């Protein structure tokens, strides 16, 4: 799996600790081994959100399974609270998408995953 | 809505006014409420388009509904004409994907759509 | 075609030659003029793989067509083996996505490809 994230607030509030959190949190919720978990977190970045500039955050979640119409939703909570428990945003400015990818469609290693 | 756009073009000619405008443009062409409108633009990248480092950029319009394969080609349009006015780039040398998310695929405030 | 890549390699690691070849590699694999290749590379990034901040990467390449569920594994094998190359990173933590566009879902031009 690969969470990414990017949002307008300060590169000094995004600490080593919140990418690891959200390391062990990922690998939980998608029943995955950390080994295989990525997460990048872009700060300082230029947005805007219902046209204002205040913090706000944009970010991915991608995995093949473990993300799934019954499953996201139980995700996002989890996601929502991590950020803003570390980052302060507010839910009516982030959004999170979650992309299903087929086997075939992402490789490591050198080869795809089918 | 989502529009995201990353560009080799300089951060200086990237104003406060080119997100608040193209915010409002994507609230008026997905028929969206600007309240979920995110803009997020990202300068001084290392790209090429051709093969070479003269100005380009590449971005992504997602949303829930709005885009389809009948109303992308009027989105395009639109999107090009403003990225065009405020940065110059040419257009043959950027693309815009559109992507369709599922309700079950995104989440705002905690939650997924479905 | 669009080949992007996010990494915590530093900046000066990054090559104008590095992007010039990838351009040319992709131009080769996907069978595209390379006139249609885009190429985006963004280091220093902040960044976990097996919840280490040791070097990785994520990266994405998006076509109409030239991607495919058989065609993905041999696109992999270039791909992983420049950014080893160039970069150093291990294939055990990278990840490239590849995702086959419909051509009314992205625009060059000012238009869609349909």
């Amino acid at each position: 799996p690969v969470f990414s994230f990017h949002t307008n607030v300060s590169e000094d509030k995004v600490t080593p600790e919140l990418l690891k959190q959200i390391s062990a949190l990922v690998a939980r919720i998608l029943h995955k081994p950390e080994s295989y978990v990525a997460v990048h977190i872009v700060p300082d970045q230029k947005m805007t959100f219902a046209g204002t500039d205040a913090p706000c955050g944009v970010g991915v979640l991608k995995s093949i399974g473990g993300v799934g119409e019954a499953q996201n939703n139980s995700h996002a909570k989890a996601l929502f609270a991590i950020i803003k428990d570390h980052l302060g945003i507010s839910g009516n400015r982030m959004y999170i998408e979650f992309v299903d990818i087929g086997a075939a469609d992402i490789a490591f290693n050198g080869k795809t995953f089918a």
